[PDB]
């Protein structure tokens, strides 16, 4: 399979700031990251545990694995995330 999906999503934080969890300064509308299945921020060009082909697929170890948005909020308990949008990439199809 390929591990081309990925989430945007848009929050504001009650502790910390955008940067303590590898998202970007999005004020006045909070923060915004891009994440994998893993609830954390995508790191390569796809969402692979390792590299994936020319395709975004046969991914080594498969994709990141979990629940996507919902995950991102339970990692980062420590932060108080507030959740205002998800956009799920690929969009259109």
């Amino acid at each position: 399979e390929c591990c081309t999906s990925r989430e945007l999503v848009e929050f504001k934080m009650d502790r910390g700031d955008c940067e303590a969890v590898r998202a970007i300064e999005n004020y006045p509308n909070g923060c915004e990251v891009t994440i994998c299945a893993d609830g954390v921020a995508q790191l390569g060009a796809y969402c692979g545990q390792g590299p994936c082909n020319i395709f975004g697929c046969n991914c080594d170890g498969g994709c990141l694995s979990g629940d996507w948005s919902q995950e991102f909020v339970r990692r980062n308990q420590q932060y108080g995330i507030q959740i205002i949008k998800v956009t799920r990439l690929p969009f259109w199809r």
